[PDB]
């Protein structure tokens, strides 16, 4: 289901406003966000992630804590 | 100093800037900015303010604008 971009977004409602890393780009980032803090959370690979700062690459942290990460690699593309 | 006032001699002080900065020596000299050869870090000429940690999609002149309003450089003091 999250696979898709959308889904994902709408999780993201009461998100710390004051956020370096927009919602959008984390949604894009295919992160998902739990609702406490700014921590977010792959559905794909699970792997949470979170104190997110300035200079932060959504997509970039993402490889960092799970470089094999299925979407990631555009496992889920056209 | 040097007459930083031109582009050009400020351009001289970026020499050993960081390669893969998201903003470059230029776009940064051009906005006033001398390299202060630490880091990302740079310095307006003109009023001295220092900004770093340049990210993708940064406007020089705009953060500039955003610690020294007031620049004379932002502002034309020192137009011909
Ligand atoms: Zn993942
Ligand atoms: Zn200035």
């Amino acid at each position: 289901e999250f696979v898709e971009e959308f889904n994902r977004l709408k999780t993201f409602a009461n998100f710390p406003s004051g956020s370096p890393v927009s919602a959008s780009t984390l949604a894009r980032a295919g992160f998902l966000y739990t609702g406490e803090g700014d921590t977010v959370r792959c559905f794909s690979c699970h792997a949470a992630v979170d104190r997110w700062q300035y200079g932060d690459s959504a997509v970039g942290r993402h490889r960092k804590v799970s470089p094999n990460c299925r979407f990631i690699n555009g496992f889920y593309l056209e």
